[PDB]
DNA sequence: CTGTATAACTGCG
DNA sequence: TCGCAGTTATACA
């Protein structure tokens, strides 16, 4: 059972995974096992001024393979087995296959990220992006270009839960804008995996 | 009267 | 507490 997210070029899908004992099994793993990047490769460039970022970030994925976004180029850290879980279970369920994954760690509430278009060029063209959450619930906004303006298309609202997939299919990071915004009431941490198609 | 894009912040309301 | 506007210790097209 999919819930599918539709509008003006829009395409995206969201189930649950994994219930909550196996979610909390792979969460603990991967509070145990990611190695989250520091310093100079935490930092990204954004409207002329550099800034550390609100979160943690990590990559995994081929060797080669690398993901520049803002100012910032991540280098993949090979495959870990609690990774590979996830990979192949999303390849399973969707018939899509993955070769990188940047991980997003929000400690709380006041950890987030701001709205952006995963547009990279290293991403494959029309290749979907696989999008698990783990741990605390967070309200996810998608937001269209043209509203942020021309058009009064509708913002979406949606909480990603603890062992979800959304799944953000083409052209979704054609026309429409993501972020995860800040949420005070939240005490607990949130672990996100984008699985990403990258080119060679 | 008129270039677009901008993964973050401050300065508001 | 939340959300919007503007923005540029800029970079193109």
């Amino acid at each position: 059972s999919w819930r599918h997210i539709r509008a003006e070029g829009l395409d995206s899908s969201y189930t649950v995974l994994f219930g909550k004992a196996e979610a909390d099994e792979i969460f603990q793993e991967l509070e145990k096992e990611v190695e989250y990047f520091t310093g100079a490769l935490a930092r990204v460039q954004v409207f002329g001024k550099w800034h550390s970022v609100p979160r943690k970030q990590a990559t995994y994925g081929d060797a080669g393979l690398t993901y520049t976004f803002s100012g910032l180029t991540l280098s993949p850290k090979p495959w870990i087995p609690v990774l590979e879980r996830i990979r192949d279970h999303v390849s399973g369920v969707t018939g899509q296959t993955f070769n990188f994954v940047l991980i997003n760690r929000y400690k709380d509430g006041s950890d987030h990220i701001c709205e952006h278009r995963d547009d990279e060029r290293e991403l494959a063209p029309g290749s979907p992006i696989a999008s698990v959450s783990f741990g605390a619930s967070r309200d996810f906004v998608f937001r269209h270009k043209d509203s942020r303006p021309s058009r009064r298309v509708a913002v979406v609202r949606l909480p990603l839960a603890h062992g979800s997939l959304l799944m953000m299919n083409h052209p979704t990071n054609t026309h429409w804008y993501h972020s995860l915004p800040v949420r005070k009431k939240v005490l607990a941490p949130r672990v996100n995996l984008t699985f990403r198609k990258i080119l060679l």
